[PDB]
Protein backbone atom coordinates (compact mmCIF):
# COMPACT_ATOMS: atom_id res chain seq x y z
CA UNK A 1 0.00 0.00 0.00
CA UNK A 2 1.35 3.78 -1.04
CA UNK A 3 1.77 6.18 1.01
CA UNK A 4 -1.17 8.27 -1.07
CA UNK A 5 -3.26 5.13 -1.33
CA UNK A 6 -3.00 4.92 2.76
CA UNK A 7 -4.18 8.37 3.39
CA UNK A 8 -7.36 8.02 0.84
CA UNK A 9 -8.42 4.96 2.63
CA UNK A 10 -7.96 6.16 6.22
CA UNK A 11 -9.45 9.45 5.71
CA UNK A 12 -12.85 7.47 3.94
CA UNK A 13 -12.77 5.62 7.08
CA UNK A 14 -12.60 8.68 9.12
CA UNK A 15 -16.00 9.89 7.15
CA UNK A 16 -17.89 6.76 7.53
CA UNK A 17 -16.78 6.66 11.44
CA UNK A 18 -18.03 10.60 12.19
CA UNK A 19 -21.13 9.89 9.54
CA UNK A 20 -22.60 6.91 11.23
CA UNK A 21 -21.96 8.79 14.56
CA UNK A 22 -23.62 11.57 13.52
CA UNK A 23 -26.56 9.81 12.12
CA UNK A 24 -26.62 8.09 15.94
CA UNK A 25 -26.70 11.12 17.47
CA UNK A 26 -29.77 12.92 15.38
CA UNK A 27 -31.52 9.73 15.99
CA UNK A 28 -31.09 10.06 19.53
CA UNK A 29 -32.15 13.97 19.46
CA UNK A 30 -35.19 13.43 18.20
CA UNK A 31 -36.40 10.15 20.30
CA UNK A 32 -35.12 12.74 23.24
CA UNK A 33 -36.64 15.95 22.25
CA UNK A 34 -40.12 13.97 22.27
CA UNK A 35 -39.70 12.71 25.97
CA UNK A 36 -38.77 16.10 26.75
CA UNK A 37 -42.01 17.50 24.66
CA UNK A 38 -44.30 15.28 26.20
CA UNK A 39 -42.78 16.12 30.02
CA UNK A 40 -42.91 19.58 29.83
CA UNK A 41 -45.94 20.43 28.17
CA UNK A 42 -48.36 16.90 29.59
CA UNK A 43 -46.22 15.84 32.55
CA UNK A 44 -46.59 13.08 30.38
CA UNK A 45 -43.76 10.67 31.37
CA UNK A 46 -42.04 7.99 28.59
CA UNK A 47 -42.40 4.53 28.46
CA UNK A 48 -40.07 2.36 31.12
CA UNK A 49 -38.72 0.44 27.89
CA UNK A 50 -38.37 3.55 26.23
CA UNK A 51 -35.92 4.96 29.20
CA UNK A 52 -34.08 1.69 29.17
CA UNK A 53 -33.25 1.60 25.73
CA UNK A 54 -32.35 5.32 25.22
CA UNK A 55 -29.90 5.04 28.23
CA UNK A 56 -28.36 2.30 26.42
CA UNK A 57 -27.76 4.52 22.80
CA UNK A 58 -26.05 7.11 24.54
CA UNK A 59 -23.67 4.44 26.55
CA UNK A 60 -23.22 3.37 23.36
CA UNK A 61 -22.48 6.51 21.24
CA UNK A 62 -20.20 7.48 24.16
CA UNK A 63 -18.34 4.56 23.53
CA UNK A 64 -18.19 5.64 19.56
CA UNK A 65 -17.20 8.82 20.09
CA UNK A 66 -13.96 7.51 22.07
CA UNK A 67 -13.21 5.20 19.36
CA UNK A 68 -13.95 8.20 16.86
CA UNK A 69 -11.35 10.54 19.02
CA UNK A 70 -8.73 7.64 18.84
CA UNK A 71 -9.00 7.21 15.59
CA UNK A 72 -8.14 10.46 14.82
CA UNK A 73 -5.26 11.54 17.20
CA UNK A 74 -3.68 8.05 15.84
CA UNK A 75 -4.07 8.97 12.49
CA UNK A 76 -3.51 12.47 12.47
CA UNK A 77 0.47 12.84 12.55
CA UNK A 78 1.32 9.99 10.06
CA UNK A 79 -1.18 12.68 7.91
CA UNK A 80 0.61 15.05 8.49
CA UNK A 81 4.19 13.66 7.69
CA UNK A 82 2.52 12.64 4.10
CA UNK A 83 1.38 15.77 3.56
CA UNK A 84 5.01 17.19 4.59
CA UNK A 85 6.56 15.05 2.40
CA UNK A 86 4.83 16.12 -0.79
CA UNK A 87 4.29 19.67 0.06
CA UNK A 88 8.10 19.66 -0.02
CA UNK A 89 8.40 17.62 -2.97
CA UNK A 90 6.70 20.37 -5.23
CA UNK A 91 7.76 23.02 -3.32
CA UNK A 92 11.65 22.06 -4.19
CA UNK A 93 10.39 20.91 -8.01
CA UNK A 94 8.91 24.26 -8.44
CA UNK A 95 12.09 26.25 -7.23
CA UNK A 96 14.17 23.94 -9.87
CA UNK A 97 11.48 24.95 -12.27
CA UNK A 98 12.45 28.75 -11.17
CA UNK A 99 16.09 28.01 -11.22
CA UNK A 100 16.44 26.70 -14.24
CA UNK A 101 14.66 29.56 -15.97
CA UNK A 102 16.80 32.33 -14.68
CA UNK A 103 20.05 29.86 -15.96
CA UNK A 104 18.79 29.87 -19.37
CA UNK A 105 18.79 33.59 -19.23
CA UNK A 106 22.28 34.22 -18.00
CA UNK A 107 23.69 31.12 -20.46
CA UNK A 108 22.26 33.48 -23.16
CA UNK A 109 23.22 36.67 -22.29
CA UNK A 110 27.05 34.93 -21.71
CA UNK A 111 26.67 33.18 -24.93
CA UNK A 112 25.79 36.54 -26.22
CA UNK A 113 28.76 38.21 -25.36
CA UNK A 114 31.06 35.61 -26.16
CA UNK A 115 29.40 35.96 -29.48
CA UNK A 116 30.26 39.68 -29.92
CA UNK A 117 33.90 39.63 -28.39
CA UNK A 118 34.60 36.74 -31.00
CA UNK A 119 33.26 39.23 -33.88
CA UNK A 120 35.64 41.96 -32.14
CA UNK A 121 38.74 39.63 -32.37
CA UNK A 122 37.66 38.52 -35.87
CA UNK A 123 37.45 42.22 -36.60
CA UNK A 124 40.97 42.49 -35.53
CA UNK A 125 42.10 40.04 -37.62
CA UNK B 1 4.23 5.95 -16.26
CA UNK B 2 3.25 7.57 -13.42
CA UNK B 3 2.63 11.46 -13.24
CA UNK B 4 5.40 11.56 -10.49
CA UNK B 5 7.59 9.28 -12.33
CA UNK B 6 7.68 11.29 -15.65
CA UNK B 7 8.04 14.89 -13.60
CA UNK B 8 11.04 13.02 -12.09
CA UNK B 9 12.53 11.98 -15.00
CA UNK B 10 12.09 15.05 -16.90
CA UNK B 11 13.30 17.64 -14.72
CA UNK B 12 16.75 15.82 -14.16
CA UNK B 13 16.50 15.54 -17.94
CA UNK B 14 15.92 19.38 -17.99
CA UNK B 15 19.19 19.35 -15.17
CA UNK B 16 21.50 17.13 -17.51
CA UNK B 17 20.85 19.83 -20.72
CA UNK B 18 21.19 22.95 -19.33
CA UNK B 19 24.40 21.36 -17.11
CA UNK B 20 25.64 20.42 -20.52
CA UNK B 21 25.22 23.21 -22.19
CA UNK B 22 26.91 25.55 -19.15
CA UNK B 23 30.06 23.60 -19.30
CA UNK B 24 30.52 23.98 -22.99
CA UNK B 25 29.86 28.07 -22.83
CA UNK B 26 32.36 28.03 -20.14
CA UNK B 27 34.86 26.33 -22.14
CA UNK B 28 34.03 28.65 -25.13
CA UNK B 29 34.60 31.45 -22.45
CA UNK B 30 38.05 30.63 -21.73
CA UNK B 31 38.92 29.58 -25.19
CA UNK B 32 38.07 33.23 -25.99
CA UNK B 33 39.09 35.19 -23.11
CA UNK B 34 42.13 33.64 -23.68
CA UNK B 35 41.70 35.07 -27.31
CA UNK B 36 41.21 38.69 -26.09
CA UNK B 37 43.65 38.91 -23.82
CA UNK B 38 46.68 38.67 -26.68
CA UNK B 39 44.77 40.51 -29.36
CA UNK B 40 44.24 43.71 -26.83
CA UNK B 41 47.88 43.59 -24.99
CA UNK B 42 50.29 42.01 -27.50
CA UNK B 43 48.18 42.46 -30.69
CA UNK B 44 49.02 39.08 -31.08
CA UNK B 45 46.38 36.82 -33.43
CA UNK B 46 44.89 33.54 -32.71
CA UNK B 47 45.67 30.79 -34.75
CA UNK B 48 43.25 30.43 -38.32
CA UNK B 49 41.99 26.75 -36.63
CA UNK B 50 41.16 27.96 -33.61
CA UNK B 51 39.36 30.71 -34.84
CA UNK B 52 37.60 28.25 -36.98
CA UNK B 53 36.30 25.37 -34.41
CA UNK B 54 35.64 28.53 -31.92
CA UNK B 55 32.84 29.76 -34.79
CA UNK B 56 31.44 26.44 -34.56
CA UNK B 57 31.07 26.03 -31.42
CA UNK B 58 29.93 28.75 -31.09
CA UNK B 59 27.05 27.85 -33.62
CA UNK B 60 26.43 24.74 -31.78
CA UNK B 61 26.24 26.29 -28.02
CA UNK B 62 23.49 28.62 -29.96
CA UNK B 63 21.69 25.60 -31.17
CA UNK B 64 22.02 23.64 -28.10
CA UNK B 65 20.31 27.40 -26.76
CA UNK B 66 17.32 27.01 -28.59
CA UNK B 67 16.56 23.29 -28.11
CA UNK B 68 17.30 23.91 -23.90
CA UNK B 69 14.46 26.91 -24.46
CA UNK B 70 12.08 24.43 -26.47
CA UNK B 71 12.17 21.42 -23.96
CA UNK B 72 11.42 24.55 -20.99
CA UNK B 73 8.47 25.57 -22.62
CA UNK B 74 7.51 22.31 -23.88
CA UNK B 75 7.25 20.62 -20.67
CA UNK B 76 6.52 23.62 -18.18
CA UNK B 77 2.56 23.29 -19.10
CA UNK B 78 2.55 19.67 -18.17
CA UNK B 79 4.46 20.37 -15.01
CA UNK B 80 2.22 23.05 -13.51
CA UNK B 81 -0.50 20.96 -13.83
CA UNK B 82 0.90 17.94 -12.02
CA UNK B 83 1.55 20.29 -9.52
CA UNK B 84 -2.32 21.93 -9.24
CA UNK B 85 -3.16 18.22 -9.09
CA UNK B 86 -1.09 17.15 -6.26
CA UNK B 87 -1.32 20.65 -4.65
CA UNK B 88 -5.08 20.99 -4.58
CA UNK B 89 -5.86 17.14 -3.65
CA UNK B 90 -3.78 18.01 -0.28
CA UNK B 91 -5.28 21.29 0.22
CA UNK B 92 -8.40 19.19 0.21
CA UNK B 93 -7.62 16.54 2.78
CA UNK B 94 -6.20 19.11 4.81
CA UNK B 95 -9.58 20.67 4.91
CA UNK B 96 -11.37 17.55 5.62
CA UNK B 97 -9.48 16.87 8.74
CA UNK B 98 -9.98 20.34 10.20
CA UNK B 99 -13.81 19.57 9.23
CA UNK B 100 -13.66 16.16 10.83
CA UNK B 101 -11.76 17.93 14.18
CA UNK B 102 -14.84 20.64 14.23
CA UNK B 103 -17.14 17.91 13.78
CA UNK B 104 -16.27 15.69 16.34
CA UNK B 105 -16.28 18.96 18.92
CA UNK B 106 -20.09 19.78 17.89
CA UNK B 107 -21.21 16.02 18.19
CA UNK B 108 -19.38 15.35 22.35
CA UNK B 109 -21.62 19.01 23.11
CA UNK B 110 -24.75 17.56 21.10
CA UNK B 111 -24.26 14.37 22.66
CA UNK B 112 -23.16 15.96 26.78
CA UNK B 113 -26.72 18.42 26.23
CA UNK B 114 -28.50 15.01 25.23
CA UNK B 115 -27.64 13.11 28.22
CA UNK B 116 -28.06 16.15 30.62
CA UNK B 117 -31.39 16.29 29.41
CA UNK B 118 -32.46 12.55 29.34
CA UNK B 119 -31.23 12.44 33.07
CA UNK B 120 -33.63 15.75 34.08
CA UNK B 121 -36.36 13.57 31.78
CA UNK B 122 -35.40 10.74 34.37
CA UNK B 123 -35.70 13.06 37.27
CA UNK B 124 -38.81 14.34 36.63
CA UNK B 125 -39.94 10.38 36.29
Amino acid sequence: SSNRMYMEKSQTELGDLSDTLLSKVDDLQDVIEIMRKDVAERRSQPAKKKLETVSKDLENAQADVLKLQEFIDTEKPHWKKTWEAELDKVCEEQQFLTLQEELILDLKEDLGKALETFDLIKLCC
